[PDB]
């Protein structure tokens, strides 16, 4: 029950995930690793998640990292930033394919990219998220979370991720989550509202469409109403450690040169 621009759309959308989206991750190379008053609320701050990593090598080695207990609890950061810039590399790869990303203002691309890459980097996260071993498994490398799983689950970014992997979706409703996503009328300092709300719609439009003609089983009712409440609550996970990453970077260094463009930082003052 598509019509032929939707089909065009959905086409377009696979095609950039396809050629951006590393899903083994093969080129992540070079990374670090943990080496072989307003400190009491930076400790607040950190990915409250603790997690063991995996490395498994070509020949059938395996590095498995444990972290410890609570200047020792900043050893994860170079790692998560690297991991960071890489995914945010494919991330912006992926806008600049899409047709209707390219045609907008360059300074409007920019401040689309500044207030979704972190909302994106989740997204695809949540494609090699394993809920059954609480696992994210990135090609050889795994980031396993330590352990019950309800406790667990308080924090917001995990309960996200549990919830977006039971409702089992496509690959083409993940790629329209990030395009909706990708193109927020509201993000800061946008110029074109008018022309980026009428993309948002027809980007929910066509998923809410999607669904109606792909899922008739009664599991799937309302399906299409739990995926935009899901963006409603990754878009607050999102403001909430915005201000929290900023808050560490500014007692302990640690974002790259390109997580500095999205996140503001100008190198002065």
């Amino acid at each position: 029950g598509l019509t032929e621009e939707q089909r065009m759309m959905i086409r377009e959308l696979m095609d950039a995930q396809m050629k951006t989206f590393d899903t083994t991750f093969s080129h992540f190379k070079n990374f670090r690793l943990p080496g072989v008053a307003k400190w009491s609320q930076v400790r607040k701050d950190l990915c409250s998640l603790k997690v063991s990593l995996q490395l498994r090598g070509e020949d059938g080695s395996v590095w498995n990292y444990k972290p410890p207990a609570d200047k020792e609890i900043f050893s994860l950061l170079p790692h998560m930033a690297d991991m960071s810039t890489y995914m945010f590399k494919g991330i912006i790869s992926f806008a600049k394919v899409i047709s209707y990303f390219r045609d907008l203002p360059i300074e409007d691309q920019i401040s689309l990219l500044k207030g979704a890459a972190f909302e994106l980097c989740q997204l695809r996260f949540n494609t090699v998220f394993n809920a059954e071993t609480g696992t994210w498994e990135c090609g050889r490398l795994s980031y396993c979370l330590e352990d019950g799983f309800q406790q667990l689950l308080l924090e917001p970014m995990l309960k996200f991720h549990y919830m977006l992997k039971k409702l089992q979706l496509h690959e083409e409703e993940y790629v329209l989550m990030q395009a909706i996503s990708l193109f927020s009328p509201d993000r800061p300092g946008v110029l074109q509202h008018r022309v980026v709300d009428q993309l948002q719609e027809q980007f929910a439009i066509t998923l809410k469409s999607y669904i109606e003609c792909n899922r008739p089983q009664p599991a799937h009712r309302f399906l299409f109403l739990k995926i935009m409440a899901m963006l409603t609550e990754l878009r607050s996970i999102n403001a909430q450690h915005t201000q929290r990453l900023l808050r560490i970077q500014d007692i302990h260094p640690f974002a790259t040169p390109l997580m500095q463009e999205l996140f503001g930082i100008t190198g002065s003052l």
